[PDB]
């Protein structure tokens, strides 16, 4: 099972839709620094 996702530059509706980050905006990879957007986090465990 390979990573699967869509590439930057193309954004997307929701956010995991790309390979890291796809805001309305356009798509983007994970290696940020100051820029903030990404912040998903499990509530429970699996």
């Amino acid at each position: 099972g390979p990573s699967f996702c869509k590439a930057d530059e193309k954004p997307c509706e929701y956010h995991a839709d790309c390979c890291n980050c796809c805001l309305s905006g356009i798509c983007a990879p994970s290696t940020n620094w100051i820029l903030p957007g990404c912040s998903t986090s499990s509530f429970f465990k699996i």
